[PDB]
């Protein structure tokens, strides 16, 4: 079983290489249809390029049955680097505690189904609200990224889409025309080819390193046809320097920042001096922090904005000598969960990518476990002195690397 | 791989001192409660570190995990403890301070891996609406600062608010308790019996009948009842009410949905018999079962519901579409039922087991810094104005996670 040749995105072809059935009962199959029909080969009863379930429609676990009548019989006509998408209702926005236990167990399903696709075949699960509106149009933008070779390297995800409506781009493959996008860490890596993508999706790019970055930050602005800022993040003057070259070169206004910016500094707690702690706080957390809420509260970003930081996934799984990288890129989901109630009053929106791997004894007990452990946790909250203690979920298992 | 210590009757809680400090609500509570039963320190090894992040009101704080750990982990003993203790994020009283709290558990979790010889990480948040007392906290870490945590490692827990009364006897909890378990016949379920037993329940353990002989056999072992019966079954929740009215007066205290079974199979080769004989076992019989014992009077106030998940359910597993779909749900009901059950004066809460006794994803394979840059690309579209607050692994659905 050798990796497939993940099919990415180029300009003018097809946004799936076969055919996209839509199926499911609920209240994002007409709409989404309606949406995806003249860009993708709908079908319904060549290989299927996507398989979209709407799952909203299941309001009680016994509907999950839902899910594997409609996946069983297709699953073996999914094409090289398909994509399948369950679209489900928010569960906590549940209209009974039966939709949002059927609507929570979805993730599961797809998580799992995500492991035995093939040929480079990924899954998705998207939310949506229930208050959005029947015509879904707030959900597109996340369907045609899912349905798009762009999702390449997105697999087993889950995604959430709130109440709004949407307007499209007037170009789904120019659709940052006109903006103007802040890069941190754009002289290279990542950050420079997040530059690449803005411009090529038509974005005026600032693209912000370090001054020793030199040259670097300044091929990557002429690649670009964007400008090069030197810059320290975590200087007190960072966000006035920032919204200056704004004010110079686009009218004051930034429409998106990346906060894409970091560094590592690896060493095992137990050997970690303060400079390799407070470095990686400064760059990875406090420096972000302050861009966005700077920026933001300058009006440098306004309605319409979109700030997205680089989290890692070692801020999900913790990392062995990254207490201070995972304690920052932890941070990264909470500037992003934290600042999402203000931003959205700010018609700004704030999101986090979580890179993994860019170009038995498996935990950190090194051991099974026994019953008795898993007993153990069980007996602790049935105390009654637990009584403070409900709707947790506690795994067993040794910080087992497997997750989610 | 050390050899973990469990728990005992009679020896003391951790093998070493305990180190409590920081900064914030709980430090002083903590020392006062746990000042009899543990050896406080504030040479010897620490068995215990548990540092109050409760006071770290910006990210700038974050320092003082580092102050604190550093000088210390190099004294940590054999199967030690470190607890992180915070305030819940959802609930910080700023920006800051959600971001400070939510960035504990990167810390904990990377401190976890990086342990020796059986020690573990945990990250206990607790409500700001807490009492100062902070009586609520008290099992949770009891139970981390023991030998009875032994497999559970990285993890967090939440505590809420409300104020609590220890049991008459720490090392009795259950003590006139009356639980049910689940798939009790065998394994995991058997062991959950002799556990309650061991901390004084009286277990009724069910099964099905054609396990009725290993049953009796765990009903024996831990001085409980046998009832075997199909879960599955409309019948079911009447049944254990009856058992109930007969021989506890009606009530248990305790339901633990343990039985699970797995039909395992890709679902491109799934049939009806594999998907539904799951989804009633693991999803619709426990959600019966839970919704039928509190809805008629069997399970009231003080009552507990744990439900067994399992990490399949919350990483999927390759052959288990139906077994991760009822084990995420089991999450579901955990979650979904809580604020109801809470009202009602019950818990509910769920534990996923692990193992008990570059390449490194789906797409097999590295990504791509281009992959990165769509996902963002994404993001930043003036149509993905309806998405906020997510976070989106790039990763090729990589086998490491939480």
């Amino acid at each position: 079983p050798q990796p497939e040749t993940l099919r990415r995105y180029r300009a003018g072809e097809p946004p799936l290489t076969g055919s996209l059935l839509i199926g499911g009962a609920g209240r994002v199959v007409e709409p989404l249809r309606a949406a995806l029909e003249k860009d993708y080969d709908l079908v319904g009863n060549d290989s299927f390029g996507g398989l979209v379930f709407d799952a909203t429609g299941i309001t009680e676990p016994a509907g999950l049955k839902g899910l594997h009548e409609f996946f069983t019989p297709v699953l073996r006509n999914l094409g090289r680097c398909g994509r399948v998408v369950v679209v489900g209702g928010t569960p906590e926005a549940a209209a009974s505690t039966n939709e949002r236990i059927a609507q929570r167990a979805l993730e599961g399903f797809t998580r799992s189904l995500g492991k035995e696709l093939r040929r480079g075949a990924t899954t998705a699960l998207v939310y949506l609200s229930p208050d959005a509106k029947p015509a879904a149009t707030g959900l597109e933008s996340t369907m045609r990224f899912l349905l798009s070779a762009k999702s390449a390297y997105v697999d087993g995800q889950v995604f959430s889409v709130g109440a709004d409506d949407s307007t499209p781009p007037a170009d789904w493959e120019k659709p940052l025309d006109g903006k103007v996008a802040i890069v941190t860490g754009a002289a290279r890596g990542i950050g420079a080819t997040i530059a690449e993508v803005f411009a090529r999706d038509g974005a005026h790019v600032v693209a912000i390193d370090v001054e020793s970055a030199a040259e670097n930050l300044a091929e990557t602005a002429s690649k670009v046809g964007g400008t090069a800022l030197w810059l320290d993040v975590t200087a007190d003057d960072a966000v006035d320097k920032i919204s200056e070259h704004l004010r110079d070169h686009h009218g004051g206004k930034a429409d998106i920042l990346v906060n894409n910016a970091g560094i590592t500094r690896d060493k095992l707690l137990a050997n970690m001096d303060d400079a390799r702690w407070d470095a990686v706080l400064a760059v990875n957390l406090l420096a972000p922090l302050r861009l966005t809420e700077g920026l933001v509260g300058n009006g440098s970003i306004g309605e319409g904005g979109r700030v997205i930081g680089l989290s890692s996934i070692a801020g999900i799984a913790g990392n062995r000598g990254q207490t201070n990288y995972a304690t920052t890129k932890a941070g990264m989901i909470g500037i992003t969960q934290a600042l999402a109630p203000g931003l959205a009053a700010k018609g700004i929106t704030i999101n986090a990518v979580a890179p993994g791997f860019i170009e038995r004894r498996l935990n950190s007990l090194l051991q099974g476990g026994q019953p008795v452990d898993v007993a153990e946790a069980i007996a602790y909250f049935a105390s009654p002195a637990s009584n403070a203690v409900t709707g947790n979920v506690i795994r067993v298992c040794g910080q087992a690397m497997i997750g989610a």
